[PDB]
C-alpha cells in the first residue's frame, strides 16, 4: 500500500534538502524508486541553471514527500512562482511546464499547504544588410559560433509551415562545440523561434550570417547579417576571419 524509503544518494534532487526519508507512492504517483530516481533525474538539467530558489525543494515536496507526515502539497503561490521563473528555461531547452505540474492542481486559500519562507532565448536580432566587415569581424570575436546558413520554407503535410536549413552549413567560427553539434542547435533554435524564421524568409535571398552564443544546450542568435548576390564585406570578413586579431583576447 505505502511505505517510507531513504532518499538514495543517486536521487541528486532530494539527497541534500534537509530530511533523508521519503514516502512512497509520491505526490507525482510513482510507486517506486526505479521511477522516483530517473524522473527525478529529468529536472536536473533545469535546476542546474537557478532559475528560481525554492524549485528544488518545490520538486522535492512532490517526488520525495515528508514519511511521517500526512501528504501536504506545497502551495499555488509557489507553484505560480517557480513555473514564472522556470518555465522560460525550459523553453529554451525545448521544453515546457508539465500539465501533472498544473498549479491549478495545487491548494489555495483555506486548505493547507507548504508556503515559501518569506512572501533571453526568444530573441529575434534585426536583419543587417549595409553593414562593415569590421563589424562583421567584432560580431564574430563578440559571438561564440558564426555560420552561413541557407534557410527554405516548407508546407507540411498538415498545412503548416516548417523552417529549415537547406544545403550545407558553412562554419566560419566554430566556437567550443563541435559543427554538428553547433548545427544541431540552430536547428533547434529555427524551431522555436518560428516567428523570427518566418521573418528571415521574407527576405531574398535567404542566405544570411548568423552569430550567436550556446550555453549549456541553450542557443541564442545575437546578430543576423544578410549575404547579398552580389556581396563584398561578408566574403571580405570571411576570408579575413582566419587571420584575424580579435580586440579581446
Ligand atoms: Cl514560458
Ligand atoms: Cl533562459
Ligand atoms: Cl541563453
Ligand atoms: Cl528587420
Ligand atoms: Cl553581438
Ligand atoms: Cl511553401
Ligand atoms: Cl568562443
Ligand atoms: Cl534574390
Ligand atoms: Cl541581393
Amino acid at each position: 500500500s505505502t511505505k517510507c524509503v531513504t532518499i538514495p544518494t543517486e536521487m541528486a534532487m532530494c539527497n541534500d534538502v534537509g530530511y533523508s526519508e521519503m514516502r512512497l507512492p509520491n505526490l507525482m504517483g510513482h510507486t517506486n524508486m526505479a521511477e522516483v530516481v530517473p524522473k527525478s533525474a529529468e529536472w536536473q538539467n533545469l535546476l542546474q541553471t537557478g532559475c528560481h530558489p525554492y524549485a528544488r525543494t518545490f520538486l522535492c515536496s512532490l517526488f520525495a514527500p515528508v514519511c511521517l507526515d500526512t501528504f501536504i502539497q506545497p502551495c499555488r503561490s509557489m507553484c505560480v512562482a517557480v513555473r514564472d521563473s522556470c518555465a522560460p528555461v525550459l523553453a529554451c531547452h525545448g521544453h515546457s511546464w508539465p500539465e501533472s505540474l498544473d498549479c491549478d492542481r495545487f491548494p489555495a486559500g483555506e486548505d493547507m499547504c507548504l508556503d515559501t519562507l518569506s512572501k533571453s532565448c526568444q530573441g529575434c536580432p534585426l536583419i543587417e544588410e549595409f553593414f562593415s566587415h569590421k563589424t562583421v569581424l567584432e560580431a564574430f570575436c563578440d559571438n561564440n559560433f558564426a555560420v552561413k546558413v541557407k534557410l527554405a520554407k516548407k508546407k507540411s503535410a498538415s498545412g503548416l509551415y516548417e523552417y529549415e536549413t537547406e544545403g550545407p552549413v558553412e562554419f566560419i567560427k566554430q566556437g567550443l562545440l563541435l559543427p554538428y553539434d553547433t548545427r544541431t542547435m540552430i536547428e533547434q533554435w529555427l524551431l522555436i523561434n518560428e516567428n523570427c524564421a518566418q521573418k528571415l524568409i521574407r527576405t531574398r535571398p535567404t542566405v544570411y550570417v548568423i552569430a550567436g552564443e550556446i550555453h549549456h544546450g541553450k542557443v541564442k542568435v545575437n546578430r543576423i547579417f544578410h549575404w547579398q548576390k552580389k556581396d563584398s564585406q561578408l566574403t571580405l570578413a570571411t576570408r579575413r576571419w582566419r587571420h584575424h586579431k580579435c580586440a579581446a583576447a
